[PDB]
């Protein structure tokens, strides 16, 4: 119900302030470390690199956020890793390359066997956010391959998705067709024919009752990714908190069974205008 709501949010960029910082704020149930947003055929061990945070390019590396990442997850925040994003070259290339690829994921971010580009971790889950790459073959693979590893571990990591809200998605649908994520967070902005406006809920109301009929199972796997500010949406989608509270989450179908919580783009947008700060107060 909405009581029960959880929040995550996307962290990566210089102006989002420390990942550390950003947890202990217990705002947040869900960190997404954004993105790792280069990799395809011929890149073997694909590198992190976070804009004016840390790289090779920064003169800073990744890997200093080893004990942030674990400080997070002692005080139960889960931690995922986000793959491609809004920008970057990506690509899943081929059946071949996607098992190379969730081996890689697996033994340097999920499992502690080997030092990577975060140092040496276990991360929570991989969230596919495929919005722009270079086609939409192969991302179902990559999904199987991971869902393989995972019963042959016995391990609990999770796997997530950000389609748009139009059903069906462009790049994402055979895979969340396979019923293989744990969780859908579907993207309600910068798309007008599914997007919230002022004193107009029907068509975000809609698209939510798509989703529910389109993903399976019938369990609580469902959030809204919208906007935290104006800004972050030049498409449109923002709804301010008060409407949110007061005027689109009574009105979502199967709210009780289906809706598990929100996630915010960005942690900077956040910070600018507390959003999750008053959403909160609201509960």
């Amino acid at each position: 119900d909405i009581s029960s709501t959880e929040i995550a949010v996307y962290w990566g960029q210089r102006e989002d302030g420390l990942l550390r910082d950003t947890c202990k704020t217990n705002n947040y149930k869900i960190v997404f470390i954004s993105f790792l947003d280069k990799f395809g055929c011929e890149i073997r061990k694909p590198e992190l690199e976070l804009e004016g945070v840390c790289g090779p390019s920064v003169g800073n590396p990744c890997s200093f956020l080893e004990s942030q990442i674990k400080e997070c997850q002692r005080m139960g925040v889960k931690v995922f890793l986000a793959l491609g994003g809004p920008k970057g070259t990506y690509s899943a290339c081929s059946a071949d390359y996607a098992k190379d690829l969730a081996e890689y994921l697996h033994t340097y971010f999920l499992s502690e066997r080997r030092e990577g580009p975060l140092g040496k971790v276990a991360l929570d889950g991989i969230h596919f956010d495929i919005q722009k790459p270079v086609d939409e073959l192969n991302w179902d693979n990559l999904l199987e391959e991971l869902y393989q590893i995972k019963d042959v571990y016995q391990s609990t990591f999770l796997l997530s998705a950000a389609p748009g809200c139009l059903s069906p998605d462009e790049y994402l649908d055979n895979a969340i067709q396979t019923r293989h994520f744990d969780y859908i967070f579907v993207r309600f902005y910068n798309d007008r024919s599914c997007q919230y406006s002022t004193g107009n809920i029907q068509r975000i109301r809609n698209a939510w009752l798509s989703w529910t009929k389109s993903v399976y199972p019938r369990d609580k796997n469902l959030f809204l990714e919208l906007p935290a500010s104006q800004a972050t949406a030049p498409g449109g989608g923002y709804i301010p908190p008060s409407a949110l509270i007061g005027q689109v989450l009574p009105y979502l179908p199967d709210l009780q069974t289906r809706y598990a919580g929100i996630a915010l783009w960005n942690r900077q947008a956040d910070k600018e205008t507390g959003y999750s700060t008053n959403i909160i107060r609201y509960l």
